[PDB]
């Protein structure tokens, strides 16, 4: 008898936990400093397409992808800077590159520190000597990520930074929303719409961009699972995006420093002075309401 079998590929994965809160998280740094899965008391708070994550060429669907130096795409997939023209794919390249672990702490929480540095390939699509160090801290029932966006070059650096969390969500109908806006932008069509404080998340596809928010936070409550997921953030984030599609069980409540095409329009665009850096943070709190 002749047999042949094989174990698939599996990237270097870090595991974080608080055996007290029964919280465990999986972060795989070589794939964009990406948080893939997160569980509290064994229940999946994040959605993650494992099979898809197997073809290293497919975009990640689930977890918490990082958007830098832009969120969304650009017209013609480009932007001009100082006469010259540059090409950037949707959501930048941070999501597509490996990060290095430059730190670890286990006293006040489970803390993993990752670094993403510019390089020749990166400078070819974004001419700025950037350096990012993100800190992922896991405690009790929450996940906090702290960012330091640095410009190690000689001229101002414009940029956009975003987190694209895929929160687990099966029974969408019972979902209670709480987005601090009065209007949103259906990025699909490009038409605006009034927001009353609720919406049909059961619709075939919802791709809303709330670029006018009145609170440094937002959340949603799912009775079926009897718990709420709240997103809070530092002032670098001025836009809230909501992604969801019929079938796939996830609801994205994403904090963006700026909307699509901000690198070109200047809307909520951000800068980092030469040989300087700025910091920010995003927080994720789960509650058993």
């Amino acid at each position: 008898m002749y047999n042949i079998s094989f174990t698939p590929d599996r990237p270097l994965t870090y595991h974080l936990e608080d055996d007290q809160s029964l919280a465990r998280l999986s972060l795989v740094p070589g794939r964009g400093g990406l948080v893939t899965e997160w569980t509290v008391q064994g229940q999946p708070i994040l959605y993650f397409d494992r099979e898809r994550f197997q073809d290293p060429s497919l975009s990640v669907r689930g977890g918490i992808p990082i958007l830098f130096p832009i969120c969304g795409n650009l017209p013609q997939d480009q932007f001009n800077h100082a006469g010259k023209s540059y090409r950037l794919k949707q959501h930048g390249f941070a999501r597509d590159l490996p990060w290095e672990v430059i730190g670890q702490q286990t006293q006040d929480n489970a803390r993993l520190d990752l670094r993403l540095s510019h390089n020749d390939a990166t400078l070819e699509a974004f001419p700025f000597a950037f350096e990012l160090v993100f800190s992922y801290q896991l405690q009790g029932h929450s996940l906090r990520i702290e960012q330091r966006i640095a410009n190690l070059g000689d001229q101002r650096m414009p940029f956009s930074l975003g987190f694209h969390p895929y929160f687990f969500c099966r029974e969408k109908l019972g979902i209670t929303l709480a987005i601090p806006a009065n209007d949103y932008l259906d990025q699909k069509t490009g038409d605006c719409h009034g927001y009353d404080g609720q919406l049909n998340l059961t619709s075939p596809e919802l791709d809303l961009a709330f670029t006018q928010i009145s609170q440094p936070r937002a959340h949603f409550i799912d009775p079926d699972r009897n718990l709420k997921i709240e997103v809070s953030f530092s002032e670098l984030y001025q836009t809230l995006v909501l992604w969801t599609v019929a079938g796939k069980d996830y609801l994205c409540l994403e904090p963006w420093s700026g909307p699509r095409n901000a690198l070109n329009s200047g809307e909520q665009l951000a800068w980092v002075e030469p040989y300087s850096s700025r910091s920010a943070w995003v927080n994720f709190q789960v509650s058993t309401e």
